[PDB]
């Protein structure tokens, strides 16, 4: 027995509520774990992130790092469990509302959430390869902070696939999936053309610039910050519609306020813009995972970022 499973594994404590499924802290031969437990009606839910979490060549320093699927049978129920590695930090959600973050810190969580967004969006063709995998609810809930300071996407669980060779999605994919705070215009006025797989793509670029968005109001610099917020916190009620979201994002074409203060640091120009390149109505016009992971690569090399 050198491999991960769930009998061997000692919960400790409840650390949150997934989608489906309960969260909690465990310990693996020594070492802390994250599980995610299921009961035997959500079958379908466990499968799907499993087979998710299981996708050839997905693993990454900014992805979720996935041990195992497994089920554990108490004695009168059997509970599906996943396990994954333990970020004691959590989400970026529960960091940017406990801390605020230097420029460095700033750059480090946009970089690293952009090298995760980018390798789960690259599709690698041939023996070996990787399919295209677009998430479909990225928000700072969904995002961990590791000890480092860097972030890794979690919650793949909604995430559809992309087969090159056929041109196929792996599944029939459902209308307005996602957290609807973070839907793209063409998700929430529905005029996603959702049989061309880059328009998954580009709606994960647009919830990505809101979720920069949030990391770069967190940025104190001579003290200087805003409050954490939720992207429209301004605009539309805690649990907004569709129609709520639609109404602003697509007929009155609001998006987040970029402040004055993030043209005094350049830094914040960086981030500002790439924002804007997210946020456009029409996603062909986004910038992709990849030319923004580019863009603050070149910015983290210039502040030395270690
Ligand atoms: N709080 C906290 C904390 C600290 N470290 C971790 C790691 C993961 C998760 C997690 C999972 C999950 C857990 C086990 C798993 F095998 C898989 Cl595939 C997913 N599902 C939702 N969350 C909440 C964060 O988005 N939470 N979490």
């Amino acid at each position: 027995g050198h491999m991960t499973i769930a009998r061997d594994i000692v919960l400790q404590e409840s650390i949150g509520k997934g989608r489906f499924g309960e969260v909690w802290r465990g310990k693996w031969r020594g070492e802390e774990v994250a599980v995610k437990i299921f009961s035997s009606r959500e079958e379908r839910s466990w499968f799907r992130e499993a087979e998710i979490y299981q996708t050839v060549m997905l693993r990454h320093e900014n992805i979720l790092g996935f041990i195992a699927a497994d089920n554990k049978d108490n004695g009168t129920w059997t509970q599906l469990w996943l396990v994954s590695d333990y970020h004691e930090h959590g989400s970026l959600f529960d960091y940017l509302n406990r801390y605020t973050v230097t420029v460095e810190g700033m750059i480090k969580l946009a970089l690293s959430t952009a090298s995760g967004l980018a390798h789960l969006h690259m599709e690698i063709v041939g023996t070996q390869g990787k399919p295209a995998i677009a998430h479909r609810d990225l928000k700072s809930k969904n995002i961990l902070v590791k000890k480092n300071g860097t972030c890794c996407i979690a919650d793949l669980g909604l995430a559809v696939r992309h087969d090159s060779a056929t041109d196929t999605i792996d599944i029939a994919p459902n209308h307005r999936v996602g957290t609807k705070r973070y839907m793209a215009p063409e998700v929430l006025d529905d005029s996603i053309n959702m049989k061309h797989f880059e328009s998954f793509k580009r709606a994960d670029i647009y919830a990505m610039g809101l979720v920069f968005w949030e990391i770069a109001r967190r940025c104190s610099i001579g003290g200087i910050h805003e409050d954490y917020q939720l992207p429209y916190y301004d605009l539309v009620p805690s649990d907004p519609s569709v129609e709520e979201m639609r109404k602003v994002v697509c007929e009155q074409k609001l998006r987040p306020n970029i402040p004055n203060r993030w043209q005094s640091c350049e830094a914040l120009r960086v981030m500002a813009k790439i924002m804007r390149e997210c946020w456009y109505a029409n996603g062909a016009a986004r910038l992709t995972a990849l030319r923004i992971k580019k863009t603050l690569s070149q910015l983290s090399q210039q502040e030395g970022i270690k």
